[PDB]
RNA sequence: AGGUCUCUCUCGU
């Protein structure tokens, strides 16, 4: 991924974009009672945490592309994933516009509670004056397409979110990509019978997680696994990826039955920018915040690690490879030990630079009691082994209770840390009961017992 | 101040 060029948007005749500046996270009634390392990442150029200049900062996740050619090792891959995939059996029909608005089985409706992108923005349009959910209006969207059309510009937003100290300081802020309400709705039409048939088999065929229920799904997983397992670390898997696996993605594609659509592919290859007062066209790289941006950067996902590993083990049947991947973040199997090590070397060839898995120095060795998924590991039940907790580790949870972003919601947030709590097991669960408990309000809190929620959990296998 | 997924809470037939 790398920008080509970039400049103030009166330049262009392109507006002025109101991007907030002041983070909305503060501390909590449980700021103090826990500890942490994590503060709310960098949003301007003038923040007394900044070490270094911002825009620099930023932009640096361009590192610039390498391949540019689908090598001969990339093509077959294609044809292994296309394969899969085929199985499925995926209706190749363009969505139907009504559908891709308000949704339909296995697809959710476009969200109103968020920004419909350039230019409805600039006007101070919102998604809620296009769309009733009730009469379900074609009609006034429709226009819109006629006028604007498609391949919009994005409107690139820092991230509000808690980071390391680190990344606060070095000003390793993430940011998002706004999707035009315009693209959002043309991304679907072709590609919402591509999403809900993911979405709706979440597994080893698709080898993607979206979709999947951890609490339920973490004990199906080992099950549609090999013996060896393997897993490493992306370093801005998305600004890095580079044109050649776009090219990748359109074959396969191409090879289930998505041929004309893959034009698409081309204005997320190559997309334009408004950062506030600065315009900006990128080569490369995923524009997160862009529709099936989960399928895509998953589907990549898939044709990577097949491709890698034949770079590597030339003479390995792929047929009995077995990976989930959830955009960057991966678990997969191969009946012997395809050591990581090496795969990262091939990596950083392909403008990828992967690390050890969790920020281990070394390539440890990968196992069922060390390996993390969607930030969560694996502990069989002590009285069902067949039955796996995800387990969030209690630290991660602490960090998120020292903050809100509106007291107002406090229950909500400390009974949904609770649901992730739990899984350590009875003692670490009441023990975080009692520290909550430790001040006033916490102790206004209603929150669920250790036997109701392990009930549940079982209950639900039923 | 984006795209999604899961869970949960609140209110409705």
């Amino acid at each position: 991924g790398e920008i080509q060029w970039m400049r103030p948007s009166k330049e262009v005749g392109y507006p002025i974009i109101n991007a907030p500046s002041k983070t909305k996270l503060e501390p909590s009634a449980f700021h103090y009672v826990f500890e942490g390392v994590k503060e709310p990442a960098v949003l301007t150029k003038n923040d007394p945490r900044l070490k270094t200049d911002f825009e620099e900062a930023i932009f640096s996740k361009y590192v610039g592309n390498k391949i540019t050619e689908v090598d001969e090792y990339m093509k077959e891959a294609v044809d292994h994933y296309a394969g899969q995939l085929m199985s499925l059996d995926i209706n190749t029909e363009q969505m139907c516009l009504e559908d891709a608005m308000y949704g339909t089985d296995g697809l959710e409706a476009l969200d109103l509670s968020t920004s419909a992108g350039y230019p409805y923005v600039a006007m101070g349009k919102k998604k809620r004056d296009i769309l009733n959910k009730q009469t379900r209006d074609t009609k006034e969207m429709q226009k819109l397409l006629d006028t604007y059309g498609i391949n919009l510009p994005l409107v690139t937003y820092v991230k509000d979110e808690l980071r390391s100290k680190t990344k606060v300081e070095q000003g390793k802020s993430r940011l998002i990509e706004a999707s035009s309400l315009n693209d959002s709705v043309a991304m679907r039409m072709a590609f919402g019978n591509l999403y809900a048939a993911f979405h709706k088999n979440p597994g080893v065929i698709t080898g993607s997680a979206v979709g999947c229920d951890p609490d339920l799904f973490w004990s199906k997983i080992p099950v549609l696994m090999e013996e060896k397992l393997f897993a490493f670390d992306y370093t801005g898997y998305d600004a890095s990826l580079s044109p050649a696996w776009f090219e990748a993605l359109k074959m396969v594609l191409e090879k289930i039955g998505f041929g004309d659509r893959v034009d698409y592919i081309d204005y997320l290859n190559h997309s334009h920018h408004l950062y506030k007062n600065k315009t900006y066209c990128v080569k490369g790289g995923m524009p997160s915040g862009m529709s099936g941006t989960s399928i895509f950067n998953s589907m990549i996902n898939n044709l990577i690690i097949r491709t890698l590993l034949l770079k590597t083990y030339k003479g390995i049947d792929l047929d009995h490879l077995k990976m989930i991947a959830y955009g960057d973040d991966v678990i997969a199997s191969y009946p012997h030990e395809v050591d990581a090590s090496l795969l990262a070397q091939s990596g950083k060839d392909y403008g990828l630079t992967m690390t050890p898995a969790d920020k281990s120095a070394t390539f440890e060795t990968v196992t069922w009691e060390n390996v993390t998924f969607l930030k969560r590991f694996f502990r069989a039940d002590e009285k069902y082994p067949f039955l796996i907790h995800p387990v969030m580790p209690m630290k991660e949870i602490h960090e998120s209770i020292r903050w809100t972003k509106d007291p107002r919601n406090t229950q909500d947030h400390v009974r949904s840390l609770c649901l992730l709590a739990w899984h350590n097991g009875e003692e670490e669960y009441n023990k975080f009961l009692a520290k909550i408990r430790s001040v006033p309000i916490g102790r206004a809190l209603d929150l669920p017992e250790y036997s109701t929620l392990y009930r549940r959990w079982l209950d639900s296998f039923g």
